[PDB]
């Protein structure tokens, strides 16, 4: 039996919850239990790959759109999979918006079955790319859940499904064995029989078990890549393509009066900004890896065509490593030190100390938080790094309880993903989203932008909103962009082949969840003859 060693995640233990609408379940379940209409191959430029959905078009007016459901696909019970299934599934979200994870309950008016096989999608505001949005909510089977009292609990312990491994072998704290759908409409292509998740709480954990080849397909950190891992055995390899963002958000609106007064003050945001030295980050924390992202806007370097260089670079110097600078700024600002610590206070004389949290476990960002944490006390701002688990730190995020947070975003074909997403107002309230977004900044015009992106088809009249999102974002200093990351990717050539890699980049490599490719990569797996 081939069995495919992969870690989507890190767990302090396996707790058995296979419900794609929570966030507390297993990483395994969105793709590969349930299989998505479509998987756009956001590296490509976005392109479709059709699974559960034969084809799909958006309507002229881009107020609606219709999905053909493939016939002949089965749920792994055996009963057919359907238009139902898709009606029942927003409908779903609309009964229990707690379940809404991309903020879809929004734009998607209505949900109608044209026929069998056959839905149309009714929108309430044009956007062309609400078939990507579409393909990233998950599809339950509904003669299951319609008979589920409370999905908003129910932990589908024993999920049907439409993915390619459905059947839960072995279960333990440990580990778990999620093994071949015995009714896969795509069998003939599958070639990995089980996915074998073991229990890896951390990096340092990781590192351990990857060293020693037990691993096969991840995406963690892995500190000195080449010494450590790839020269360890000619089977470990790697490949890391350029990806997103990364970041220190600030909580515009703490409840702290004395840490409130410094967040929500872009002078001191300006100077926080300043005193980050980016490029040693990139060189000690991530080991290299990286490029500096000195866009105030966020944008990164590698989607400099959409740039306004001269907004660029009116806010660039704020983005820069410059002590002095930040500290003549905050000094300017009124940030002074009266109580002799030798860190500043706000300008009404309030003492803080900003608590900047990163995920336990995730040692490239905790790295990174000390080392800004040492670079801020150069300019006398007071820091202190904090690692609470992830559910915490997400959890802070939602909740607007966290001071400062170092994160990443999701990385699209152009900054619309990661603009929208760490942006967009209407993605800063309800349970169920991510945390992205949740700094607290809000405006009208940067939501209007935002949101008329895909109103149009006409390129320069986007490349027009881009600028108009890009000045906003800058002039206000919303966030601490810092680096521009990479898809952490290593793969083992003991067990399989068939691996996408530099010299066959067929799409992000990632085994997240949340980058669907991954069901279209582990099918281009094989075991070694
Ligand atoms: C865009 C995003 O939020 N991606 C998340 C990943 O960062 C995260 O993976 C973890 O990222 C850390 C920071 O680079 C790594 O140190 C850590 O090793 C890595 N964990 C694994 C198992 O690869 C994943 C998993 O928590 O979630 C994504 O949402
Ligand atoms: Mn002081």
């Amino acid at each position: 039996r081939s069995e495919l060693t992969i870690v989507p995640d890190f767990y302090p233990t396996m707790v058995r919850n296979f419900n794609p609408y929570l966030a507390t379940n297993l990483r395994t379940t969105t793709d590969f239990i349930y299989e998505p209409l479509v998987v756009f191959n956001e590296m490509k430029g976005n392109t479709p790959v059709f699974r559960l959905a034969e084809s799909y078009k958006m309507a002229d007016d881009l107020m609606s759109v219709t999905f053909d459901i493939r016939k002949g696909v089965k749920w792994s019970d055996g009963e057919a999979f359907t238009a139902d299934d898709v009606v029942y599934s927003f409908g779903l979200l609309k009964a229990k918006p707690e379940l809404d994870q991309r903020g879809i309950n929004k734009w998607v008016t209505s949900v109608e079955k044209v026929d069998e096989y056959k839905v149309r999608f009714r929108l309430s505001e044009a956007n062309s790319n609400v078939p990507y949005e579409i393909s990233l909510i998950p599809i339950v089977a509904e003669h299951v859940w319609k008979d589920v009292k409370d999905p908003t609990t129910f932990t589908n312990e024993n999920p049907v499904g439409t993915g390619p491994f459905t059947v839960i072998d072995t279960f333990t704290p440990q580990l778990y064995i999620q093994c071949r759908n015995p009714n896969y409409w795509d069998a003939a292509n599958l070639e990995v029989d089980c996915l074998r998740v073991p229990q890896i709480a951390n990096n340092d954990q990781l590192l351990g078990k990857i060293v020693n080849s037990e691993l096969d397909w991840t995406s963690s950190f892995v500190p000195d890549i080449d010494r450590t891992y790839a020269a360890a055995n000619p089977n470990h390899h790697y490949w890391y393509p350029a990806a997103g963002t990364q970041a220190f958000m600030v909580n515009f609106k703490n409840p702290d009066p004395a840490k409130k007064e410094a967040l929500d003050n872009v002078d001191f945001r300006r100077a926080f900004s300043m005193a980050l030295d980016r490029q040693t980050i990139i060189d000690i924390a991530f080991y290299g890896s990286g490029t500096v992202n000195d866009f105030a806007s966020g944008l990164g370097y590698a989607f400099e065509a959409w740039s306004d260089e001269a907004t660029h670079k009116k806010y660039k110097g704020f983005n820069t490593y410059d002590v002095e600078g930040s500290k003549k700024l905050l000094a300017k600002a009124g940030f002074k030190d009266v109580n002799g610590d030798g860190f500043v206070e706000t300008p009404s004389g309030k003492s803080f100390e900003l608590l900047i949290q990163s995920p336990n476990g995730w040692t490239d960002f905790n790295n990174t938080v000390q080392l800004a944490v040492e670079q801020l006390q150069e300019v006398g701002i007071k820091a202190k790094a904090r690692t609470p688990e992830f559910a915490v730190y997400n959890q802070a995020m939602l909740e607007g309880t966290y001071d400062v947070a170092y994160t990443n975003y999701f990385h699209g074909a152009d900054p619309f993903t990661y603009w929208n997403s760490g942006y967009n107002s209407a993605l800063q309230s309800g349970d169920g989203m991510p945390r992205f977004a949740m700094h607290y900044f809000t405006d009208k015009k940067l939501d209007g932008l935002l949101d008329s992106f895909y109103k149009t088809a006409d390129k320069n009249e986007q490349l027009a909103i881009a600028h108009g999102i890009q000045k906003i974002i800058a002039e206000n200093q919303v966030t601490i962009p810092v680096m521009s990351g990479a898809w952490m990717y290593q793969y083992n050539t003991t067990r399989f082949t068939g691996w996408w890699s530099e010299e066959n980049p067929k799409g992000r490599p990632s085994v997240w969840a949340g980058i669907p490719e991954r069901l279209l990569h582990v099918l281009d797996l094989k075991p070694v003859k």
